[PDB]
């Protein structure tokens, strides 16, 4: 049989949604923060780049990411939120960094670069989450 299995080909999963007229939303001044100080100094630091946009598993050769990671998010996405005044508190700001770094530690091993960059940022979050109002 000349079927051999070449289509249908993979994709990435849609990523998460940035926004939600439905959604509860506030500005608060922790959210303030969280975006005029802390995202946007994770977003500059040379460690950020793997974490800017959702994962393209396709590009990146990462076939087995999706089967892996089910709740993906990113600091793109993040951002996103922050400036569309997504959220209803920090809490739900601050989940979404936790799963972006979570995520990152279930794919890989430690030691890894990619893990290194992500504790990395991870520390500077911690230490600019102390700083929250
Ligand atoms: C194994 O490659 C990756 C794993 C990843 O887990 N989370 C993300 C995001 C992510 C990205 C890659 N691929 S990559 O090309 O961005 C890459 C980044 C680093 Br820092 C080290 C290696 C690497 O791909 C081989």
């Amino acid at each position: 049989h000349h079927h051999h299995h070449l289509v249908p080909r993979g994709s990435n999963p849609p990523p998460p949604e940035t926004s939600n007229p439905n959604k509860p939303k506030r500005q608060t001044n922790q959210l303030q923060y969280l975006l005029r100080v802390v995202l946007k100094t994770l977003w500059k630091h040379q460690f950020a780049w793997p974490f800017q946009q959702p994962v393209d598993a396709v590009k990146l050769n990462l076939p087995d990411y999706y089967k892996i990671i089910k709740t993906p998010m990113d600091m793109g996405t993040i951002k996103k939120r922050l400036e569309n005044n997504y959220y209803w508190n920090a809490q739900e700001c601050i989940q979404d960094f936790n799963t972006m770094f979570t995520n990152c530690y279930i794919y890989n091993k430690p030691g890894d670069d990619i893990v290194l960059m992500a504790e990395a940022l991870e520390k500077l979050f911690l230490q600019k989450i102390n700083e929250l109002p």
